């Protein structure tokens, strides 16, 4: 079986490269962040522009939703994260502590915590309600490219240009695992599978790998796309067929069969690197976004 994703809407409005798009957990909204220092909110189903959220002093590299879909956190080159109340647009808290660009962020499922990763090579864990940093983890020896909580928030996974993926105990901050295969090219993205059994890791040798974390072994490898320079988001698609989804430096969205690792679709339309993809939580919808020469977000829909 293959999906049949087809372009439905193109969302224009950012005036510089888009950085990261994310669907709200309740399925109603898409948030985007950009090098233009703005967050924008769009309807998930119709692509209709809703509102702009502003306040960072420099470009934004990542954005993430709270579990109740009411808050956003953003990660900026201005070395801060901000927590936003989406309905009012108010910045609730500015999270200060990183000493260089903040590149990646996420809420835990309970959404009482935020995890962040930075060019300062650290991973930080923040309290949402106080805005204070609870822990600084000496996570890596190069910039941190991604951070993600597992399904019950007990674990954090991080990746770095140092070629490592590491698993952290949220409560204690201790490093539980370092994953390394036969080589250690820069790791440009990582996230847990929905069931929390696996980890999907991208490396800058045009490769994605599915790891059994607990046993510390690689199970699957996905190739055919181009990824040697940029930190591109990747996803598990689980609403229909079971796919791996990623952007690519040849301006396409790639979709693989998770099991057989074969490419099942390549989505054409963007005019620059597809830096970010996201999968809708209940419908077969993909959002994609591209860098400076394109500036648009695209919504694609499949019947399976
Ligand atoms: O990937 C890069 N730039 C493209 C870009 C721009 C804005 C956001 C992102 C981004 C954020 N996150 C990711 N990519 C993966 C997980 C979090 C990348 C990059 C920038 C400086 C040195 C090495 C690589």
């Amino acid at each position: 079986v293959k999906p049949n994703y087809a372009l439905k809407f193109t969302l224009a409005g950012h005036t510089k490269a888009v950085s990261s798009v994310k669907f709200s957990p309740n399925g109603e909204w898409l948030a985007s962040s950009s090098a233009d220092k703005l967050i924008k909110i769009w309807g998930a189903y119709d692509g209709k522009f809703e509102k702009t959220i502003s306040g960072h002093k420099l470009g934004i590299s990542d954005v993430a939703w709270s579990s109740d879909s009411n808050l956003l956190v953003s990660a900026s080159d201005d070395k801060t994260l901000k927590i936003w109340d989406v309905s009012s647009g108010k910045c609730l808290k500015t999270l200060k502590g990183h000493s260089n660009y903040v590149f990646c962020c996420n809420f835990n499922p309970q959404s009482n915590l935020i995890v962040s990763g930075s060019f300062d090579e650290s991973v930080r864990i923040w309290d949402v309600k106080t805005g204070k940093c609870l822990k600084t983890l000496p996570a890596h020896s190069d910039p941190v490219s991604a951070v993600h909580f597992n399904r019950d928030g007990s674990l954090i996974v991080s990746s770095s240009y140092d070629g490592l993926c590491r698993i952290w105990d949220t409560a204690s901050g201790q490093c539980l695992k370092t994953l390394i295969d036969d080589d250690n090219p820069p790791v440009s993205f990582v996230k847990f599978s929905p069931n929390g059994k696996y980890i999907l890791a991208a490396t800058l040798d045009n490769t994605l790998k599915l790891w059994d974390y607990s046993k510390g072994k690689c199970l699957k490898t996905y190739t055919g796309h181009k990824n040697e320079k940029y930190c591109i988001f990747a996803n598990f698609s689980v609403t229909g067929g079971k796919w791996i989804v990623s952007g690519s430096e040849d301006n396409l969205v790639y979709i693989w069969n998770l099991q057989t690792k074969e490419i099942v679709q390549k989505l054409q339309g963007h005019t620059d690197v597809v830096i970010s993809t996201a999968c809708h939580p209940t419908e077969n919808i993909i959002a994609s976004a591209a860098l400076e020469n394109d500036k648009t977000i695209k919504l694609w829909k499949s019947d399976c």
